[PDB]
């Protein structure tokens, strides 16, 4: 699969808004993920103790984690599909250390889309959401292929 330049521009234009406050967006995305799919929280040794949205919002380490994750994803999106080098260390760590199944990456993608739809109706109409879906699908497809090379069915 290949996104058009126009599709990449829809992705990058909503990402520009995320970058006004990446920390706030990261909190919202993690909170949505953990509420919609509580099982995902179990993968985080450092965060699995958090009991409520209030506790999640108050967690400085969770905030920092959200910034790290969204910055790494942003770097990937800015490559517009040319992300082989960026994907290698992520695929290895998530396959082998963190043990994150592709289904959890799907849940995370769903959380991103939900938050962008909520926060950014001005840059996340139907065409833009379709472009972001395509970009995240591409990312997951490429991660899944690397998972397989790395010896992880996940
Ligand atoms: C776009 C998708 C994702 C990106 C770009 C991403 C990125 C990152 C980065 C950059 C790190 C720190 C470096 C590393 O260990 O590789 C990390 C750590 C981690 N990731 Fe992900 N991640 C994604 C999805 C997920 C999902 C869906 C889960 C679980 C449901 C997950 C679980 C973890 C865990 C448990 C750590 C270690 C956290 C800690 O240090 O406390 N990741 N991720
Ligand atoms: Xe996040
Ligand atoms: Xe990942
Ligand atoms: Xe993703």
């Amino acid at each position: 699969m290949v996104l058009s330049e126009g599709e990449w521009q829809l992705v990058l234009h909503v990402w520009a808004k995320v970058e006004a406050d990446v920390a706030g967006h990261g909190q919202d995305i993690y909170i949505r993920l953990f509420k919609s799919h509580p099982e995902t929280l179990e993968k985080f040794d450092r965060f699995k103790h958090l009991k409520t949205e209030a506790e999640m919002k108050a967690s400085e380490d969770l905030k920092k984690q959200g910034v790290r994750v969204l910055t790494a994803l942003g770097a990937i999106l800015k490559k517009k599909g040319h992300h082989e080098a960026e994907l290698k260390p992520l695929a290895q760590s998530h396959a082998t250390k963190h043990k994150i199944p592709i289904k959890y990456l799907e849940f995370f993608s769903e959380a991103i889309i939900h938050v962008l739809h909520s926060r950014h109706p001005g840059d996340f109409g139907a065409d833009a959401q379709g472009a972001m879906n395509k970009a995240l699908e591409l990312f997951r497809k490429d991660i899944a292929a690397k998972y397989k090379e790395l010896g992880y069915q996940g």
